[PDB]
């Protein structure tokens, strides 16, 4: 029997028993305790949604798209085992997110361990493996028509990409269109984008002006340059524009919110000041750190937004520095905005250099003398990244099996904040920053 | 100042600087970590909203109504400090909710301390006093025209009621102000308007009520030598629309048969953890989950975090409680046995909640039982549940669950349950 789920975005969702068995695990239920938008909840009171609902919706949307392509085109040979593997992929694609979602792999892990290369997608693959073996899922997948060894590789591949000339090994090239459903690496348009476009709009108080149901209802696999890709109906071009406007409207208003991104760096700052003292017991009882729990998936299972409240409710004097940074958020005595810049015509800043940025800003010597000397610890440097226009294929009515004034386009933008709150300190921080942008060949900060 | 907030229910809302001063406190930020529907989040995924955003909405809706009545009818001489006071009340009316909202004051505290008489409105008043004294709110109240002696009393009175006109915060000629945040006659108020629309927005249930046009026709008329808030005779269709939303949210979400089982499961784990969980309060005094209500420095740090503290714990003393929470994650829950209702008789009071599982285990079914069940194995869940004044243009159900999961124990539990219903003269279960 299939469990039914009432989602405020998708209505009733029928979940396959194999999906239900995967959901009913502590590795999956930990997504209940990770905010979708991280620190954005502290600016948008309606954005209380977690990764749990979003993962349920992506699996539903992933199965909706793959099942629609099979019913319209039986020649593609999309099996029910294929539909299940895409559902599991969409359901488990975000298994590797840390506390407060992109706050963790985007900022904290680069700041805590700059030498390691870590993404939440690679954590999804590892946590997916931990979920399967700790809960005996392989016999259940086998029971529902899945060949686990081929299908586990297939599910991991559509989550993270090639695990190691056709580079995918879970499905042959004649089923390549299935790799565009959960996490489209080519144009970035997938059922993941659609879920949290509609989910964030519904929770933030922003309007969604595109119909993802229209996209799935009229999607068709057509041949584009000796390749089988997922093509859209020509009548959906206006729906596609509205999707990009919605994505743009979501970024400028919500994702790139100035206070919401300051609170992200404040939670990151407290996490860094607590990283030497918080204990997370993993495999065999070994105690891990917040930055090292990404190395053992048993410890990572217990690393959620709870770390925020464990620090906040702590009485240990060792966590006093981290605890009072978090109490600053409650009192709304936040870090102060200094300015903004962009590396126009320059190499984009890499994650491995994030930790060196506050020290470069402090060493930047302004020509004007200053009666307050600031150090690197007083500076916060926030690198806000984004991540296709002519990479969507369209099909007409006459040839359904053949391909036929836009939005503003931005890139990396760098913001600097100051932990000091006194007028004289904010002036120097601006001196350091405008100086920094100069010898760093970045755009002049707009006064 | 005057911070604007975009809420998905009410849109852009303006916050008075005094309200912002109150919200920006650890006593109010506490509400960010307490789910609105408690265990309903594990049945309805979309129901991730907490008491924080709901309180912001009630504070907004309370200010909208009092300001609407002041503009249309200046004869009520509603002052601006009357509006700020009604706003503060709706904003802080849910300050006293414990972990998982009605799960805490409804079931857990009665089961942990039956002698203790406690409600969440009672705690909202105590948390309100702790918020003021710990953040210097009284000088900010004076800066914006309030009289803290009588106004703070006015806030607490419209949250919990009166501690002959029994109110001291406002005279009788402003009696209609007490009907805005928490109503004793109808049950209608700006509090229910918010969580009717907010819960519907999060549960996937369609909302029929239009509170905005209700605030439009809202007028203060007279009933039986009393000033009350009155709706138009022609807006009766909107009331019928809401009363259905009220009933749908109850039938479908608040009394969900699995959502209420999980609520008792968390309460059961909280009880088995109460002897060891410690929460620092006044002067470093360690407190229990059931005793944090007695000191608001501890009750400030008592949120849904307790669920995760036990689940993540490694103390062997907490394994009994920690393993019950594991079963919620695995969906190996308690077993529904049946439902009954008191026959209009005496209601089952919170003081008796503890003796009820022993009563069911002490019943003697008239048929042989191949499995003997003890008082632990039973869970008894007591779920407690034309009057509107108009103007023209001038009671209990009891559910029993079983902790033992085998099909052969569920049969005996049904025989225990039916016998306990009969000898207590309840309604016969639906076989
Ligand atoms: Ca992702
Ligand atoms: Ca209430
Ligand atoms: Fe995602
Ligand atoms: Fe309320």
């Amino acid at each position: 029997t299939m469990k039914v789920i009432n989602d405020p975005i998708h209505g009733h969702i029928e979940l396959h028993p194999l999906l239900v068995r995967i959901i009913d695990t502590p590795q999956f239920q930990r997504l209940r305790y990770i905010k979708q938008l991280g620190g954005g909840y502290y600016v948008f009171p309606g954005a209380s949604h977690n990764r749990f609902e979003h993962s349920l919706g992506v699996g539903y949307l992933a199965g909706c798209l793959v099942h629609a392509l099979g019913e319209k085109q039986p020649e593609l040979q999309i099996s029910e085992r294929d539909v299940l593997c895409v559902q599991i992929a969409g359901l488990c694609h975000d298994l590797g997110h840390g506390p407060f979602s992109h706050m963790f792999d985007g900022r904290f892990i680069p700041l805590a361990r700059p030498e390691v290369k870590w993404t939440h997608e690679q954590g999804s693959v590892m946590m997916f493996e931990h979920l399967i073996n700790s809960n005996g899922i392989k016999p259940v997948m086998e029971q529902y028509g899945l060949i686990p060894e081929e299908d586990i590789c297939f599910i991991k591949e559509q989550i993270v990409g090639p695990l190691e000339l056709w580079p995918y090994k879970g499905r042959p090239e004649n089923k390549s269109f299935l790799y565009e459903i959960v996490s489209n690496k080519r144009n970035g348009i997938d059922v993941d984008k659609w879920d949290y476009f509609a989910r964030d709009c519904h929770h933030l108080g922003i309007q969604n002006n595109f119909d993802y149901k229209r996209f799935i209802k009229f999607a068709r696999v057509c041949e584009v340059d000796n390749e089988l890709r997922i093509c859209a109906r020509d009548k959906e071009v206006g729906n596609l524009y509205d999707m990009f406007h919605t994505r743009n409207s979501l970024h400028r208003r919500a994702y790139q919110h100035k206070v919401g991104n300051i609170i992200d760096t404040m939670i990151t700052d407290a996490f860094l000041k607590a990283d030497d003292y918080i204990e997370i017991t993993g495999a065999g009882g070994k105690k891990y750190r917040i930055s090292t729990a990404i190395d053992d998936m048993e410890a990572y299972t217990k690393l959620t937004d709870n770390i925020f409240l464990e620090i906040l409710y702590s009485t240990d004097p060792k966590l006093k520095d981290a605890r009072e940074i978090l109490k600053q958020i409650e009192y709304r005595n936040l870090f102060k905005y200094v300015g903004e810049t962009q590396p126009t015509g320059q190499i984009k800043i890499k994650r491995e250099d994030y930790e060196s940025l506050p020290k470069e800003v402090a060493s930047a010597k302004p020509k004007v003398l200053l009666d307050v000397k600031l150090k690197a610890e007083d500076f916060i440097v926030d690198v806000i990244n984004m991540d296709p226009i002519d990479h969507v294929s369209f099909y007409c009515k006459t040839a359904p099996n053949r391909a036929i004034l836009p939005e503003k386009f931005a890139e990396q933008l760098i913001r600097v904040y100051c932990k000091k709150v006194d007028r004289k300190s904010l002036y120097a921080a601006r001196q350091y920053f405008v100086q920094w942008c100069a010898d760093r060949n970045f755009t002049k900060p707009q006064d």
